[PDB]
């Protein structure tokens, strides 16, 4: 579906999220192989990022809302979990999220499709 909140979640939420200085390492999926955690897939049984979450808005592949945040959620927690607490990439993940939930508390808030 378009919804009016997916629009905003395209144009406001992952407009704002891309092009942060932060955002590089989330941009595409993580590459176990490139970083050199073989068990990074064992650990994170649903890989998301950013690349993936802008493909499925411009694709129209969201039902609701709700859906793309789900996304969000997963590819911040999935950060969370895998790494030690005192990595950079917590910090950076942490700076990303709180954009995030700023940009969602203003999202139009009863959902319709277009
Ligand atoms: C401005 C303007 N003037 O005429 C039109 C037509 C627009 C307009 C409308 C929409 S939308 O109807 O698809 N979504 C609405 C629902 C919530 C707010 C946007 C946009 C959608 C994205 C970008 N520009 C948009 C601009
Ligand atoms: C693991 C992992 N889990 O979630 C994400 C996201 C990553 C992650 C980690 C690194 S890194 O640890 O090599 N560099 C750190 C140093 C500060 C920036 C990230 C990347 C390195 C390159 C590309 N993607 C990266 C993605």
């Amino acid at each position: 579906r378009v919804t009016n909140q997916l629009q905003y979640l395209h144009k406001v939420v992952m407009k704002a999220l891309w092009k942060h200085q932060f955002a590089w390492p989330f941009r595409q999926p993580v590459d176990a192989v490139k970083l050199g955690l073989p068990d990074y897939h064992k650990i994170i049984k649903q890989p998301m990022d950013m690349g993936t979450i802008k493909r499925r808005l411009e694709n129209n592949y969201y039902w609701a809302a709700s859906e793309c945040m789900q996304d969000f959620n997963t590819m911040f927690t999935n950060c969370y979990i895998y790494n030690k607490p005192t990595d950079d990439i917590v910090l950076m993940a942490q700076t990303l999220e709180k954009i995030f939930l700023q940009k969602v508390a203003s999202m139009p808030q009863e959902e319709q499709e277009l």
